[PDB]
């Protein structure tokens, strides 16, 4: 391939990266940000300034990669550094997290990394034989929820209910705990929503006039100190919560207080945090595939539960080829953690699909990945919601493809990578969520809007099987 000089720039001091955040937030959006520029530069690869820069972020300078070819770079821990960069070009105080620097944030090449998603490997393993009745019985409750609501309203606001039931899955899942009965009671989501804004806040948009929030949100941290008690309460239902594992910890070589912050965070950042914007996603892109596609997947659940005499495990779930393909679809047309970033560590060749680039020791690398998993180069059809899409020996081979977990789908994550820890769990309980809507309702409607974290999306029927 040619060699092509990196084309965008960061404009003048001070107003290149203001004016480029005002595009990404205000004026264009972030995908319309990055396709113009595209567009403009008549490349995938380019310079452009990220926010939040002015007084959170040091340096809002990066190279984006945005092709399926070029983005693969961002997994390669011989070429990228993946050292404080969970959240980009700046870090959220470690006030928020114990005085720790958490797993999502260390580098492989640091010990305590292999020692900690060691220990998340074992809560997934051992959380095991958990999952299947606890995701049934939680979940379960929930559309008895919505199908109230709807009775009531003439539609059921998905996420307003679904964010208990996902960390009451949790507990129950991972911690043989059920929140009722601690001193959590149903308090947990707006615990955690706010943590949550307290560490992305300069990442995010909440609706409100450019000259509100580029004040409030955009320009300086949040100040830690205003979330510490709700923190306190998370931490001590862990501490209270986690026995089991917390002696997994200690033959890992892990401090009870070390692992514990870790558990908070893998379960409610990660986990929560993650089927927070991934599953009302799912309803939507589900509910617009319509009502022939509900049908499909209906029939199709159904047939595959009777022929397993009634009991839902792991093998019948292979039988369901439309399920497992419309949830790598989702995941594939609308990755739910969009922005991976990676530091060169040293002088790198990365090719896109028609030049190579040149990139020095040191650049910030930037990947925005829908870009990379709707890449016209890799996927027909690429910004059709195509259900079965990776049905069948041929669908499968694309896989490699898709690259939600911060890795292809085909590769497993390991303690030498950054590949999200979860990776199996969060394609089980997404096909485990398609299962027990279609094993209940034929089709269903949906009505949807913006949320500073993915979509909101309201049921306007669901119909009874
Ligand atoms: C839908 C839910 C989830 C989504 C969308 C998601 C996505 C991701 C992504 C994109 C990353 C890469 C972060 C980066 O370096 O930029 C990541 C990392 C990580 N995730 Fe997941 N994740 C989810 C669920 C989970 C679960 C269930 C676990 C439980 C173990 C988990 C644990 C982790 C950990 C520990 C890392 C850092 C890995 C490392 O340091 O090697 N996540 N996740």
């Amino acid at each position: 391939l040619p060699i092509r000089n990196i084309p965008g720039n960061y404009g003048l001091p001070i107003v290149g990266p203001i004016k480029d955040r005002w595009d990404y937030f205000y004026d264009q959006g972030a995908e319309e940000f990055f396709k113009s520029r595209i567009r403009k530069y008549n490349s995938t690869v380019y310079r452009v300034n990220m926010p939040p820069g002015a007084f959170i972020a040091e340096n809002p300078q990066v190279v984006a990669l945005l092709d399926g070819k070029s983005f693969p770079v961002l997994f390669d821990v011989d070429k990228v550094e993946k050292k404080d960069l969970l959240t980009g070009t700046y870090m959220p105080s470690t006030e928020l997290t114990g005085g720790y620097r958490i797993l999502s944030y260390l580098d492989p090449s640091e010990p305590k990394h292999e020692k900690l998603k060691n220990l998340l490997f074992f809560l997934l393993k051992s959380s095991r034989n958990r999952i299947f009745p606890e995701f049934q019985a939680t979940y379960s409750e929930l559309f008895d929820s919505l199908e109230k609501e709807l009775s009531l309203k003439g539609k059921a606001d998905f996420g307003g209910s679904s964010d208990g039931t996902a960390f009451n899955f949790l507990a129950r899942a991972f911690y043989g705990t059920n929140p009722a009965d601690t001193k959590l009671k149903a308090d947990a989501p707006g615990l955690i929503t706010k943590w949550v804004l307290f560490n992305l806040h300069p990442l995010l948009s909440i609706g409100l006039p450019r000259v509100i929030e580029e004040p409030l949100i955009h320009t300086f941290s949040l100040p830690p100190a205003l979330v510490k008690s709700d923190y306190q309460r998370l931490y001590e239902f862990f501490l209270e919560s986690a026995g089991e594992i917390l002696v997994e910890a200690d033959k890992l070589g892990i401090s009870r207080e070390e692992a514990t912050h870790n558990l908070l965070f893998a379960t409610c950042f990660n986990t929560w945090g993650g089927m927070k914007i991934l599953f009302p996603n799912m309803v939507k892109r589900i509910g617009r595939a319509g009502h022939q596609v509900h049908n499909r997947l209906a029939e199709e659940i159904r047939s595959v539960i009777k022929s397993n005499g009634g009991e839902l495990t792991m093998g019948a779930i292979e039988k369901m080829e439309l399920t497992k393909s419309v949830v790598y679809e989702c995941l594939r047309f609308e990755p739910p953690v969009t922005a991976q970033y990676g530091r060169a560590k040293k002088d790198l060749v990365i090719e896109s699909h028609d030049a190579a680039f040149k990139v020095k020791a040191g650049e910030m690398l930037y990947g925005y990945q829908p870009l990379a998993t709707r890449d016209p180069k890799i996927f027909d059809r690429a910004d059709e919601f195509v259900p079965e899409r990776f049905v069948g020996e041929e669908g499968e081979k694309l896989l490699r493809h898709v690259l939600w977990s911060n890795g292809p789908e085909t590769e497993t994550p390991t303690v030498g990578n950054k590949q999200c820890a979860g990776k199996d769990f969060v394609v089980l309980v997404a096909r485990l969520f398609v299962i027990e809507i279609f094993r209940r309702y034929d089709s269903f409607d949906i009505e949807v809007g913006t949320s500073p974290l993915g979509s909101s999306v309201n049921f306007s029927s669901l119909r009874k099987a």
